């Protein structure tokens, strides 16, 4: 019986108080991700059964004509979504994060395959038909908002967890401990590892890692950098060796993940390391040393030359290279009119890197929801609407 089926549905439906307090505190708000890493084998409906579950339900609400219910369903769907990710922090920041990033991808591809749907074929008035193509052109909207909007909550939490490791890591932690006599490098690479992992678990297209990655390792050596320049009994031929060191296993970890860009990305940390290890003694040293060190500025160079620390038994900066430097300093200021040492770390807001991408080819999928959820409106839709599949 369809017309049993159907009123069965019916009355599932026009429930809202019962159905969109499943939907958000048992669905969205109980969400759990699957286990992602090395040798995990994801299919695509473990990691987006949320949204997968939703387009069967918004897409049975427009079957049944109940468009404005539709709407206030969804309403709450983009603001739990968003909240949700907004109180994301600690561990799971990056799964949580992905996992999400996945499910908005889904449900915004779902609403672009929908418009183009309901454009492109016949088939109940025109004024209907007028106010629903006006609904899903709104919703392809707001779920393009969603998306950018929680790229960029997450990808600033993301910033705020390297700054607290990063600097330390990078900058402050031995990697060859006592040489010159709390987070370490692998805490770094653990970092990157589940960001490329999660992505690669979770189906996340390739565009998005470089982009997230990139972010990332910019920020970390300009956050990185700039605590270094201030450093005034610190900087030695000790550090540049352990920051080398540092930076190096980030720059190979980079190369071997596909990010031909990384090396780049790491240039001002890179030529510091440089620095603080070349040939210091003559004004030839010097013009070398600009070369190599063709990212950083002559007041920066002035900066890290002016508070190197010589060990024992090591050679002083000559007062002649002193001078040199404090002269190029003084030209480059004055070339200003012919005729700061800090980089500016990038907090965003940042561009999508989804919105650039084609959306996922909407392919019907059988309607599934996880066994390990309890959620009896929103499991008996999705029964039902597999029943009328046979």
């Amino acid at each position: 019986n369809a017309t049993q089926i159907n009123e069965e549905l019916y009355r599932l439906l026009e429930d809202t108080e019962i159905l969109n307090q499943e939907i958000t505190e048992g669905l969205l708000k109980g969400f759990e991700v699957p286990d992602a890493g090395v040798a995990i084998q994801l299919s695509k409906r473990d990691v987006v059964y949320p949204a997968r579950i939703l387009i069967i339900v918004l897409s049975e609400m427009w079957r049944f004509g109940l468009t404005k219910q539709s709407e206030s369903f969804l309403a709450q769907v983009l603001t739990t979504i968003q909240k949700v990710v907004t109180q994301l922090k600690g561990n799971d920041l990056i799964p949580s994060g992905v996992f999400w990033l996945a499910n908005v991808r889904e449900l915004y591809s779902f609403v672009v395959f929908a418009l183009n749907s309901i454009l492109t074929e016949e088939t109940m008035t025109d004024e209907e038909y007028k106010e629903y193509v006006s609904l899903v052109t709104e919703l392809k909207d707001d779920f393009e908002a969603l998306s950018y909007n929680i790229y960029n909550i997450w990808l600033k939490k993301l910033q705020k967890q390297l700054q607290k490791k990063a600097i330390n890591a990078v900058v402050i932690s031995e990697s060859l401990p006592g040489f010159s006599a709390e987070y370490t490098m692998d805490d770094i690479l653990t970092f990157f590892n589940s960001i490329y992992w999660c992505m690669k678990s979770f189906h996340i297209e390739n565009e998005v890692f470089h982009a997230v990655v990139t972010t990332l390792l910019n920020y970390v050596d300009a956050i990185c950098f700039n605590e270094l320049i201030m450093k005034r009994n610190f900087l030695s031929w000790k550090r540049g060796l352990q920051l080398n060191y540092n930076v190096t296993r980030l720059e190979e970890w980079c190369k071997t993940h596909g990010l031909t860009d990384g090396t780049e990305c790491l240039q001002h940390l890179i030529q510091t390391a440089k620095l603080l290890q070349v040939r210091k003694y003559t004004i030839e040293d010097i013009d070398i040393l600009r070369g190599i060190c063709y990212s950083l500025t002559p007041a920066q160079l002035q900066k890290l030359i002016s508070q190197y620390q010589v060990a024992d038994y090591e050679s002083p900066i000559p007062q002649e290279i002193l001078r040199y430097v404090a002269d190029i300093v003084k030209k480059e200021a004055a070339l200003s009119s012919s005729g700061s040492i800090f980089i500016t770390p990038e907090t965003g807001p940042f561009t999508d890197p989804f919105s650039l991408i084609k959306t996922r080819k909407f392919d019907q999928v059988e309607a599934y929801i996880p066994a390990w959820l309890s959620l009896p409106s929103t499991k008996r839709i999705v029964d039902l609407v597999a029943q009328q599949v046979v």
